């Protein structure tokens, strides 16, 4: 039964990476946040237990990070 929980983070838009990594670690528990450089590709499958936190090269977030 996952991906129960907040599952998206549409105000962390323009947030430093890891800022939005600690909200999203704390508002959801069952979710690990992962920062990666826009382009840089990263699998293309389903999880409900992580949350990319797609930033620029300054890290800062550039996509509203959601579980997936
Ligand atoms: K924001
Ligand atoms: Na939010
Ligand atoms: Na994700």
């Amino acid at each position: 039964s996952r991906c129960q929980g907040k599952s998206s983070w549409p105000q962390l838009v323009g947030s430093t990476g890891a800022a939005a990594k600690a909200v999203i670690e704390r508002e959801n528990p069952r979710v690990r946040a992962v920062i990666i450089k826009v382009g840089s590709g990263a699998t293309k499958d389903f999880r409900c237990d992580r949350v990319r936190v797609w930033v620029t090269e300054r890290g800062i977030v550039a996509r509203p990070p959601t579980i997936g």
